[PDB]
């Protein structure tokens, strides 16, 4: 539930959390998100008096870690060499406690086709789907799934690599395309409604957030460059249904082991049905970001949502 | 097929320089200190340009300093085959052993190991977690006696217990606690003890196991002197092959790239039951990996050439 109270634990001394590197960037397609959500980290983690300091994950990330003296790392990039696991069990190698979710859970959700799996085991409800690995994968989904379509690599994330597909041919067009990021291809049957993302902190559900673009979807310019996108806090939903998607995404996220914070992307169709999509290990923190935006909602400023994040990682 | 396992295997020199990394701060540190001894000397008796490392709080300062084309994990336990060596070993750029960050992560959690099974119909004991005295009580009521009690993310049969009743499964508990929040426990299944290895994607004959302990635990692993290994063991080709299929699915299901070792029991009526699988087996004198592996053809430099091809993928 949430506690605002509780959320603040660690918050008060920014002096005892040591030596914090904030590590961002990297070398996965989502690097540019990551630069622009490091810098926000970083300066209102400074701002706080937390003895932060940045790394652009590069090349020379092992010499980095060997020379500054390091107390914590908090997380922040995005996609595969960040969310994946990798950099999770490298902090894990080298003694460095860390933000966010373990070595498993960081691995498992970052495979939608994984996640998916598992939340089919337990009766939670995601869109059927097809593995696309040649032409005939195409033809067999676009028979068995019909139109529209929604195409999107195993991987990846801010709508890299993906496109809302019509017909056949275009299927196959979009199969190519996410091919040239992942050579793991999921196809998902367009769900046709209101689209939703929740965050979680501290093991507690934030308010959720409507989502709306003139864009065929939620897609990389309606994510960071259009300024035309439409969110909503309170999402106009009532009661027993916000806390319907409340409990769901608690249960998604459990079974994925998620720990400290993350973001499940949801949508509902027009019988009121939700599906969820994805979760988010380490989500954003630009501006146009989400997870700060559920966290103002809660009652926590980007500097409270940081330090919680920073206070979790204590255990 | 054995021309199929010794694919890339050829030339000793093309793996450049390889680093065996062994040792570790898990509770079977021991154990892969001796497997990382057999392991590099096997290396160097075949060709290979290779050198150790034994993990510890140095690990980042000798990967920044030694040139390294590849990395033969033969870690055991967390810290090793946890995905956490694995995920540092990709941030590094550096190519390694054996499966990868997911699959290691998981095959070390004997509980969501054992939740991934069940989902696809796979057998394996009935068990219950236990987080406290009530957990104890709960778990003996529905499941009987006796239980064999373990700790989640352990190896070697570290922290485990045969118990034959209820005062003490609580005490195999709370010793087990002392290595893993974690536990569970399982039904003892009465019957032949099998392991099965596989390489490379192909399943290696069966072994049979049998110790004068009321278990196969780390005395009779690795210092016990009348241990009995049987290979062949005496299945049948229909129900050696049923072995050798289900641990095949059962390795696929987790993900299992390169090598692993699969432990499966036997109940009174013939059924199988999976236990475990270890995505960095054992490569002691003491060890099942290298008995199966003589069992199929190759020898001990073969089998380590056969896991570093592999790896080139
Ligand atoms: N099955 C679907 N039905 C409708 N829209 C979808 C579907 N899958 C994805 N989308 C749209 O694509 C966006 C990105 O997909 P998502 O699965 O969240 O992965 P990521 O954001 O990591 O690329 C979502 O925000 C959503 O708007
Ligand atoms: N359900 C069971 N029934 C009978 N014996 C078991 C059972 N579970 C474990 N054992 C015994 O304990 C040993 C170790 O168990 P295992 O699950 O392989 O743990 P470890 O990873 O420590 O080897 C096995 O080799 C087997 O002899
Ligand atoms: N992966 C992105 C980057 O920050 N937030 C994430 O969530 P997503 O865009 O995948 O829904
Ligand atoms: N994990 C151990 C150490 O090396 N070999 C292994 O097999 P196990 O004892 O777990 O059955
Ligand atoms: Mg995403
Ligand atoms: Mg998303
Ligand atoms: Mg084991
Ligand atoms: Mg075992």
């Amino acid at each position: 539930n949430l506690c605002l109270d509780s959320l603040l634990n660690g918050t008060q001394d920014p002096k005892a959390f040591g030596r914090v590197a904030v590590l961002f960037g990297g070398k996965s397609a989502e690097r540019e998100v990551s630069l622009k959500s490091g810098a926000m980290v970083l300066q209102s983690l400074l701002a706080a008096g937390v003895d932060a300091f940045g790394i652009d994950v590069g090349e020379d990330l092992l010499q980095r870690l060997v020379e500054e003296k390091i107390d914590r790392a908090f997380i922040i990039l995005h996609g595969r060499g960040g969310e994946d696991g990798s950099m999770q069990g490298l902090l894990e190698c080298a003694g460095i406690p860390y933000t966010g979710s373990g070595v498993l859970a960081s691995a498992l959700a970052m495979d939608k086709l994984r996640t998916k799996r598992v939340w089919l085991s337990l009766g939670l409800p995601t869109p059927d789907y097809a593995v696309l690995a040649s032409e005939d994968d195409c033809r067999e989904a676009a028979q068995r799934l019909g139109f529209p379509l929604i195409v999107k690599p195993a991987h990846e994330g801010s709508s890299i690599g993906m496109a809302k597909v019509g017909g056949l041919d275009e299927l196959i067009a979009a199969w190519r395309e996410a091919a040239r990021y992942d050579s793991q291809v999921l196809v998902e049957q367009w769900i046709s409604g209101p689209e939703f993302t929740v965050a979680t902190l501290r093991g507690q559900v934030l308010p959720a957030i409507r989502l709306g673009t003139p864009h065929t979807f939620y897609d990389y310019d309606a994510k960071y460059l259009a300024s035309d996108t439409r969110y909503q806090v309170p999402c106009g939903l009532d009661e027993a249904k916000e806390r319907e998607l409340k409990e769901l995404t608690a249960r998604a996220c459990d079974a994925l082991g998620i720990q400290g914070w993350g973001r499940a992307d949801v949508m509902q169709d027009a019988e009121g049905r939700f599906w969820l999509l994805e979760v988010n290990t380490a989500p954003g923190m630009t501006d146009h970001s989400l997870v700060p935006m559920a966290a103002r909602a809660a009652g926590l400023d980007f500097q409270q949502l940081v330090l919680a994040i920073l206070a979790d990682s204590r255990e």
